[PDB]
């Protein structure tokens, strides 16, 4: 493509077998304050970050910090995904996606493949606006 | 006041139980619990009261439900989540040493003890702990 490739780093990198879903607050950050956001958050809560993923394609960067999922680029950038609250990481995302549709949730953005994985995210009935991922390995992971 | 909990001590928890938090319009909580009960295939695990402030509140599995009136929920309907974590002073401390703003609490709740958080990079966050009340 026209756009640099993604780069992905993480600890774990299959969610398939992790049937409790891993909960993440969405942080929207600044172009220029990603690495010293992830210090930040590192030192607060005391925990290593797990995931530090670059998306070129669009302008964002973003890295998993405890409980916290930081996204950072341009408002334009985050302009489709900012009013997301929240994250859950879960093992497959196909149920998930089938029961918001049926319990009439409106289904934003995907199911779609991602660098990670895959992922949608909803707006649910209540006004609620979540995403949720799947993670499997990439190639030569 | 009703306060059922499955978990009343966070004192031995390795990590936090983290939350995105949901709101609510008066009357509509407990379709809300069988939403977010359906979605997951969890059964709540906490439902109280918390008469001072006119709210009502649950947790099931990812998500903390807030329902009360606009006026009730306004204070605290910027805070997108919450952190249950073994001790909050900790983290208050840590916060304050890094230039956040605590704009509620600490402050004792029907669970425990809470504050809410404006982190520098605007994130608005609670930080709860749970202890035993007299009677559970």
């Amino acid at each position: 493509g026209h756009m640099s490739q993604p780069f992905l780093w993480r600890r774990v990198n299959d969610s398939s077998g992790f049937a409790e879903p891993r909960v993440f607050i969405r942080v929207y950050l600044e172009p220029g304050s990603i690495d010293a956001a992830i210090a930040f958050y590192e030192d607060l809560q005391g925990v290593a970050h797990d995931m530090r993923f670059d998306f070129p394609e669009k302008r964002l960067t973003l890295a998993a910090v405890g409980a916290f999922l930081l996204l950072e680029g341009s408002d334009e950038a985050l302009a489709p995904f900012r009013s997301t609250t929240g994250t859950l990481l879960v093992d497959d995302i196909e149920p998930y996606h089938r029961r918001l549709l049926a319990a009439g949730a409106q289904i934003i953005f995907g199911p779609a493949r991602a660098p990670t994985g895959a992922c949608f995210n909803a707006l649910l009935p209540d006004g609620t606006v979540v995403e949720f991922v799947h993670h499997r390995p990439q190639p030569g992971e």
